């Protein structure tokens, strides 16, 4: 579909304003002109073109070139002459370097029809077929076969000219015309305007040219955004923990292994995180919050009959989570299981080149419609089990939580091969010889606005002392929001899916907070939301930017909100009884909540706490229409509230996941006094 030779026609007689290149997939390299709706049409007449690629023969015949307009070309073959009408050998199986250059001053007409032939020695003469021409190696190295050699100084095929000043690329038929931006017609019609570097084959020094990224010659799973050569592309990874299973380990002394299942399982929720100001830390992490709602009130070793000399384990169902935008192959990263701040308990892996899939963007491993992985798996006799002594486990019940690192470690990339129009997983080429200098060279931006999950994404931006990366375009903190993360402006406001921009704060690392204030006084700037078209990004910033409605914690996940917002987001009733509370409520919101109290206030002012223990918070649940319910009766023993007199008060609090207590309090209690909570809801008897 891609094959053929690529074609630079340019508006000038001497190869210098080129107004569009594009690959055609036979001989025939015409532009018809009604394919030029996107440029002016002054600018549709072609003085000059130069073709560029291989030609391949399937049988080795003499074979005589020629063309639609002989006495404008001159053509190479392997740097031989062939017109300037004679005859050459071509051998079966090898490949031959084609370049073809035509002029002809004030053509009467708009575009371009040009045919290329050849004639056999059975004296058969064609348009040569799309099975016999290939493109350039527009790549930093040659093939083996297929070398590579109109200025192209990184050889990505964009010229240097299109790439500093602005092109745009627009889809024909089954083909893709690259061409200059035009403002009065290109920004009217909406594309979008690309700059590059002429000096970068990737201006984001990742795996993909820039030219491949525009002309989708690329692999299909790199994330949409990551198609513009601003953006880079590479896989981001961490685990996410779904639920976990302690157990009392076997010992050596206690032959029967008869006993009753005394195991505890709770489901766990983990969330990637981003350790500060920004941080400047390329790791991949991610936190493991673990159930503390009731599963009587015995403790962990009660509970599983573990003396102060026995261990445990556990083990649990996880799924690895790709946040990035290039997919993995052939290389799961390794991960370390971690117990409070440095204790591993476990080292995660896979099995190399055996992956059941690949690991697209935005996507998990294991796909959400397989089952989980498990860490000790049913069908896996060398399964390490993972251990815990009986400190150790006693701190896991104490804290619920444990943390997953993973390593950078992804294996090869799936590349684009001009010799065959094809992507394939390259064997020479390694995620770890790309990522340091996409990190190197490109601004960090770390958003929550999808779910309040941290989305980090990387933007190529200048280094001002490094005169390479001096080549890239001017980023603009607007533009890189728009192009990485989607943001769009629909009236003269920047905002991500209906959220204006302010209703998200921005934080920076120590050295690009002093950039940016710098960059704001000498713009005589007060306030950051006002100018974000001119404020300039460079290479190393790390900038990270929240929902504002929330409180973070110190991994930036969201543990809270004001009590203003919490309320306001519960002030929509749909129905009340004593059975329970049905509402609708953000499904932001319901993420920051652990859970709610529900007391019944007599009259006298003294309140009958329902649920009355730091482990029946758990109430709430998200019906199949989107609705909360607020059960009442849950830990009511099954009854609805009691209310003996009407104007006794019914009062529902929420409980944040940053107040909320995960275990008895140190003189023993497990109550709810003391917790931290929202009054959300409060009707009297009558009312209800
Ligand atoms: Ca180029
Ligand atoms: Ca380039």
């Amino acid at each position: 579909s891609s094959q053929g030779l690529l074609g630079y026609y340019f508006s000038d007689l001497n190869f210098q304003a080129p107004m569009v290149v594009t690959s055609s997939t036979t001989g025939d390299l015409s532009i018809p002109s009604s394919e030029l709706e996107n440029i002016p049409s002054e600018n549709q007449y072609f003085q000059s073109a130069i073709w560029s690629g291989f030609i391949k023969v399937k049988k080795s015949d003499e074979y005589t070139f020629a063309t639609s307009a002989d006495n404008h070309v001159t053509m190479w073959v392997d740097d031989q002459e062939v017109i300037n009408s004679n005859k050459i050998r071509l051998e079966k199986g090898r490949l031959y370097q084609i370049k073809i250059q035509y002029q002809r001053e004030n053509p009467t007409e708009k575009g371009l029809d040009f045919k290329l032939y050849w004639t056999d020695s059975q004296n058969k003469k064609e348009v040569i077929s799309s099975d016999n021409l290939q493109l350039p190696e527009l790549k930093q190295k040659s093939s083996n076969s297929r070398k590579k050699r109109v200025p192209d100084r990184d050889n990505d095929g964009i010229p240097d000219s299109l790439e500093v000043e602005g092109y745009t690329v627009d889809v024909k038929n089954k083909r893709t015309f690259l061409s200059p931006w035009i403002s009065n017609i290109h920004e009217k019609k909406g594309l979008t305007k690309y700059k590059s570097s002429p000096e970068k084959w990737s201006t984001a020094s990742d795996p993909y040219s820039d030219f491949e990224k525009v002309t989708g010659r690329i692999d299909k799973n790199v994330s949409p955004e990551a198609r513009h050569p601003l953006v880079a592309a590479y896989p981001i990874v961490h685990v996410d923990m779904e639920n976990i299973i302690l157990s009392k380990n076997e010992d050596q002394s206690t032959q029967n292994t008869d006993s009753q299942t005394r195991t505890i399982s709770k489901n766990t929720s983990t969330s990637r995180t981003h350790t500060s100001s920004a941080g400047f830390s390329n790791s991949n992490s991610s936190t493991v919050a673990i159930d503390h709602s009731l599963s009587g009130e015995r403790t962990f070793a009660e509970t599983m009959g573990l003396n102060t000399a026995d261990t445990a384990r556990l083990n649990a169902n996880i799924r690895y989570v790709n946040t990035g935008t290039a997919p993995i192959y052939n290389v799961l990263p390794t991960t370390s299981l971690v117990l409070g701040k440095n204790q591993t308990l476990a080292t995660i892996k896979a099995k190399e080149n055996q992956l059941s899939q690949i690991l697209a963007p935005n996507n998990y491993y294991p796909s959400k419609n397989l089952a989980p992985i498990a860490l000790n798996a049913q069908d896996d006799f060398s399964s390490t089990p993972i251990t815990m002594n009986y400190n150790q486990f006693l701190e896991l019940e104490k804290t619920k939580q444990l943390r997953l690192d993973t390593d950078q470690v992804y294996g090869n990339i799936a590349t684009y091969n001009f010799e065959n129009g094809r992507v394939r997983v390259d064997t020479g080429s390694n995620w770890s010889e790309v990522l340091p200098q996409i990190q190197e060279t490109t601004a960090r931006i770390i958003f929550n606005g999808k779910d309040l999950n941290l989305v980090e994404r990387r933007i190529a931006a200048v280094n001002p002392s490094d005169p390479l990366e001096t080549t890239k375009p001017d980023m603009t903190l607007k533009e890189a929001l728009k192009i990485a993360f989607g943001f769009n402006e629909p009236n003269g406001n920047l905002q991500y899916q209906g959220k204006d921009i302010t209703e998200f704060d921005f934080n920076f690392d120590q050295q690009t907070s002093q950039n940016i204030k710098n960059q704001l006084a000498e713009l005589n700037a007060t306030n950051i939301y006002t100018v974000l078209d001119k404020i300039k990004l460079n290479a190393k910033m790390n900038i990270l930017i929240r929902d504002k409605r929330f409180h973070y914690d110190r991994n930036n996940i969201a543990v809270g909100a004001d009590e203003s917002v919490v309320k306001e987001a519960h002030r929509e009733v749909i129905n009340s009884s004593t059975e329970g509370l049905l509402l609708n409520i953000d499904k932001d919101i319901r993420k920051i909540l652990s859970g709610y109290i529900v007391e019944i206030e007599d009259t006298e002012g003294l309140k009958e706490v329902i649920n009355d223990r730091y482990d029946m918070l758990n109430i709430s649940s998200l019906r199949q229409d989107g609705k909360t319910f607020i059960d009442f009766k849950k830990y009511n023993d099954k009854l609805p509230l009691y209310i003996s007199n009407p104007n006794y008060k019914v009062n529902v609090y929420a409980v944040t996941k940053e107040n909320t207590i995960i275990n008895p309090s140190e003189n023993g209690d497990t109550s709810t006094n003391g917790i931290k909570k929202i009054l959300i809801f409060s009707k009297k008897g009558y009312e209800i």
